[PDB]
């Protein structure tokens, strides 16, 4: 009944080999995190390719990968709705999202992510996080942006409160 946290690799290509790594690094984080609140098993990788894999010290089986497009990964999951982080969206995340089976909380580089899952037919619900209405204080890494979403999920908190604790 819990949703998936998705860490979208479709940019892996982009990035240096440093920002590679802070990506498994953030892998290994959220699934620390998940294991606690969940099972872990509701982190997932899609695109997850060979580089990747290479970049941990074992077998990944603790969390969902995918080596193929998100948008497969959840029509195979009968998913045809997310949220995707993105703080340059419109509408600020709330209680009326937690009912999504999946969030995207991890990929963006500025072929947006956003658009391509439209255009193969998945409903996107751009979502950002603020605090007192801002940026200031607000984390970018991945892992904490999953600990906010965790806590206003899981624990109740409002988005204040949540920002603040993982600050």
């Amino acid at each position: 009944d819990w949703p998936y946290f998705i860490i979208d690799l479709y940019h892996w290509d982009k990035h240096t080999q440093k920002e590679k790594g802070k990506i498994a690094l953030q892998v290994n984080q959220s699934y620390g995190l998940l294991r606690d609140y969940f099972t872990g098993s509701e982190l997932a990788v899609t695109w997850a390719n060979e580089e990747f894999r290479e970049m941990f010290h074992g077998p990944l089986d603790r969390i969902t990968t995918y080596g193929g497009p998100t948008s497969e990964f959840l029509k195979e999951n009968g998913i045809n709705e997310v949220v995707l982080l993105d703080p340059w969206a419109e509408e600020v995340l709330s209680e009326k999202d937690f009912d999504v089976k999946a969030f995207i909380i991890g990929g963006i580089v500025d072929p947006k992510i956003g658009e391509e899952l439209e255009s193969a037919g998945i409903k996107v619900r751009r979502r950002k996080i603020v605090l007192r209405g801002d940026v200031v204080g607000v984390p970018d890494r991945i892992n904490r942006i999953l600990g906010i979403i965790l806590k206003m999920m899981v624990e109740g908190k409002s988005m204040d409160e949540a920002v603040y604790e993982m600050q």
